[PDB]
């Protein structure tokens, strides 16, 4: 259980409500960053319907990137309310299984975090601050800690 004030929830929730308006562009930007920092991640998205696809063309990118934002936002709300992330067990186990199936490791989560933080920094420059950065980072960290615990565990 951590301290997470409603001020902190509000930074995440309010910035997301702004960014949500251009979420198509934003999700693309997120993956373009990740793909640049670590091109090996491209091959996690290089096959669609049992056939090669260039990873940037993959229709799962935008809903995937959307998921990252939405679930961090939900996690911010949960942290403030309960001091922890709680994802219904079955969905969490599935999230664990899905990521480990695709060979996602710590470094990928670290690269995505850095990329997520930079995309936010650039999407909402007049809301950006060290505390904004802490609030999204904390939400991401705890979400990923929960998913990881189902990647380690069987
Ligand atoms: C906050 C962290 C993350 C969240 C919330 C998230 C969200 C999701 C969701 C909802 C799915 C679909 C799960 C399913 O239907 O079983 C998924 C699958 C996937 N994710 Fe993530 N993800 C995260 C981090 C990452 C990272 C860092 C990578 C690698 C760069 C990654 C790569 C993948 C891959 C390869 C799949 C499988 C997609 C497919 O089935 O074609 N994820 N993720």
């Amino acid at each position: 259980k951590i301290v997470f004030t409603e001020e902190q929830e509000a930074l995440v929730v309010k910035s997301w409500s702004v960014m949500k308006k251009n979420s198509a562009e934003l999700g693309l930007k997120l993956f373009i960053k990740i793909f640049e920092i670590a091109p090996t991640t491209k091959k996690m998205f290089s096959f669609l319907r049992d056939s090669p696809i260039p990873a940037e063309q993959n229709p799962k990118l935008k809903p995937h990137a959307m998921s990252v934002f939405v679930m961090c936002c939900e996690s911010a709300v949960q942290l403030r309310k309960t001091g922890k992330v709680t994802v219904r067990e079955t969905t969490l186990k599935r999230l664990g299984a899905s990521h480990s199936k695709y060979g996602v490791v710590d470094e990928h989560f670290e690269v995505a975090k850095y990329a997520l933080l930079e995309t936010i920094k650039e999407a909402v420059p007049e809301m950006w601050s060290p505390e904004m950065k802490v609030a999204w980072g904390q939400a991401y960290d705890h979400l990923v800690a929960a998913i990881k615990a189902e990647m380690n565990l069987s």
